[PDB]
């Protein structure tokens, strides 16, 4: 058995109980949960209006996680007992999640922790940084020299998006509030106030053309500023367009968008071992100094997860997430 | 809008003077034109980077206690109107900004009315401290008047307002202090302790052998073994730095009680954030009737010279130490 926390109706409280604990089929490792990755996603979840993630009532959630391999399934040997590992491993899909002391997990999504993180550090990056490189690389395909601007440059995958742009060798840019422009410009990145419009900033950064890259981490009415702010034949990506737009911009500037969903990999069961590649490209980007995750200092045990989304979420009174939330499992 | 803010960048790096976005209030918050930043040695342990209990990773701004003026008010907010002067233990910890600065957005709970009677020099190194000599006597120990009170380190931070608390309370308080503050702590009223004397010494002379109903250690490590050994049968023992490992067999032999003391809770965890306006408005309430004054070292730092505060705070580079608390003055 376990201690693991179950949703177990709508809304309803995280509720710690003692189940049975997974054992590892072959291609799986058992993993030793030390460090629980958060996401706003999660909440969705918990209140039952994320159809998207097919993830029904009751349910173990959590999506991103940080560890150490205790057991190893039949036909795994890329890791070995003891082996501290992370990645995006469920919390969809009917996939357990990893608020839990321990979950079996396909061993192709794993990769090795960065040596250089703790658990808490690499268990907030999984999903954010695949979110962003499926953008900015599989679909945009990134290039040394081209202008990107991430919008939200302070949120989950905005602070990666700004960081593998960089490490990628592009001029970034990202809009942010207040609070976050110092954080924006410490990464090496070029700060927008978020209040600004795209016509002002174009026009101030890039000499009125707009910009080859456009990350819109935010959705709705930022992904129609993201259209503006777009150069001419250059492309756009969303990991939030979910909505309707208008496609003039699109049109009249022969540009191109593009869509993400990370969550599509766990629900269909398709391209699983382009994740641990992913990862594994993450891990290159800490050793080299480039990649470091944003992970608000306050912590949170396995039994304040409903405080640890009251932050993620800047609810109840408690100040919102500044970088992301992980909960301490073990 | 902007501010002017001290930043420590790393680890034992300097505090860089930096202008930064001007914090916003959101609801239930007050923005505070920051007068007077108060200094506490926790804050140093943080700019080396050491103080994992702080949870206060760098860069970020410092500094735990602050006075000030509202200048704003977020939405929500009744308990305070623009221009209020306000004082309070607000952030330097758990990812909160600091107050070495000229603005901080903060929580409406966390704040109360500075007490007119204090400069805001003074009133910013009250915060923390009274709040800490408050749980351990008040909120743990529940000391009742007529009961005798031994306060470790009178001349300290925790101490000197403990003595205050204890005192205001009605009882009869002594206090273990060196050569220097022997001075201080018999002027507040209490009965003043050789710190260099042993606990069965001291306790012999005035408490006829029996030993104190409530000691309260503010130094820690022996300290605490010492209060263990001066405190009365069924006695209660507090402490705000019980973090060693300690012998416990005088607990047992003295049927005694032991609690520990760790303010940062509240703001590490968002959890009974009310009460900390709540005790800040006790201590306004003693300040009124003149049984609270903070001891507040005479010497005076601007936003740019913080690292000489600290210095004094902790005595380096040859700067006599602090007598009393250090405050920074920021406006
Ligand atoms: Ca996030
Ligand atoms: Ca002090």
């Amino acid at each position: 058995t376990m201690i693991a926390a179950v949703v177990e109706e709508a809304n309803g409280p995280f509720v710690l109980r003692k189940l049975a604990r997974p054992q590892p089929a072959p291609g799986q490792v058992l993993v030793q949960i030390e460090a629980s990755g958060t996401n706003p996603l999660d909440a969705k979840i918990r209140a039952g209006e994320a159809p998207h993630a097919q993830q029904p009532l009751p349910a173990i959630l959590g999506m991103d996680l940080a560890g150490t391999v205790v057991a190893v399934g039949p036909e795994v040997d890329s890791f070995r007992v003891g082996d501290a590992v992370f990645g995006l491993t469920g919390g969809v899909g009917g996939l357990q999640g990893t608020h839990a002391q321990f979950a079996a997990v396909d061993a192709r999504l794993l990769a090795s922790k960065p040596a250089a993180l703790t658990m808490r550090q690499a268990s907030v990056l999984p999903l954010v940084f695949i979110t962003a490189w499926e953008g900015l690389v599989d679909r945009a395909q990134v290039q040394d020299g081209q202008t990107v601007l991430i919008q939200g440059g302070g949120g989950g995958v905005g602070h990666v998006a700004i960081q593998i742009a960089l490490a990628r060798g592009a001029r970034v840019f990202a809009t942010a509030r207040g609070s976050d422009l110092e954080y924006v410009r410490d990464l090496g990145a070029t700060p927008i106030d978020a209040s600004r419009e795209p016509e002002d900033y174009a026009a101030e950064h890039t000499a009125g053309q707009g910009f080859d890259l456009v990350y819109d981490t935010l959705g709705g009415p930022v992904l129609d500023a993201s259209f503006s702010a777009v150069k001419r034949f250059g492309h756009v990506v969303s990991c939030l367009g979910w909505g309707t737009h208008k496609l003039a911009p699109l049109s009249f500037k022969q540009a191109t968008y593009s869509g993400v969903f990370t969550l599509h990999t766990l629900l269909a069961n398709e391209g699983l071992a382009h994740f641990g590649e992913m990862l594994r490209e993450a891990d290159a980007l800490v050793q080299t100094g480039k990649l470091a995750p944003r992970l608000d200092p306050r912590t949170f045990s396995i039994a304040e997860i409903g405080s640890a989304y009251d932050a993620v979420l800047g609810r109840n009174d408690v100040p919102r997430q500044r970088g992301k939330i992980a909960i301490t499992v073990e």
